[PDB]
């Protein structure tokens, strides 16, 4: 399944999303509890705009590893892209509970608050993000 994963990665990198979904799904048939295949699938579904399928494989990935800040963040992103800001915040906060120094989670939390109109919170979360790396 590592070869199938690699094939999917290449097509995914070159934007051939439907070919990438094929190869990731083939990796899941060999190891149905493959974290990399499950995460990579949610990645392609998110990039495609299939937000229900992205949630499906992102929630499947969090079942096997509830400490994937990368998946926790991408689940929040998928919820933000479908306008569910309450769920998106909940997931960015889950990613910050795990790692309070997550620059993408802090940046994404400021982004959602800006979209919401809570600019006082947005400035607070954006400041936290720059307080890490210049």
């Amino acid at each position: 399944a590592e070869a199938l994963n690699n094939l999917g990665n290449v097509y995914r990198k070159q934007g051939d999303y439907q070919k990438a979904i094929e190869y990731y799904q083939k990796a899941l048939e060999l190891d149905p509890n493959n974290a990399e295949a499950l995460n990579n699938l949610g990645n392609v579904y998110r990039k495609q705009g299939d937000y229900q399928k992205a949630i499906e494989y992102y929630q499947k990935a969090l079942e096997l590893d509830p400490n994937n800040a990368e998946a926790l963040n991408n689940l929040g992103n998928v919820y933000r892209k479908q306008g569910d800001y309450q769920k998106a915040i909940e997931y960015y906060q889950k990613a910050l509970e795990l790692d309070p120094n997550n620059a993408e989670a802090l940046n994404n939390l400021g982004n959602v608050y800006r979209k919401q109109g809570d600019y006082q919170k947005a400035i607070e979360y954006y400041q936290k993000a720059l307080e890490l790396d210049p």
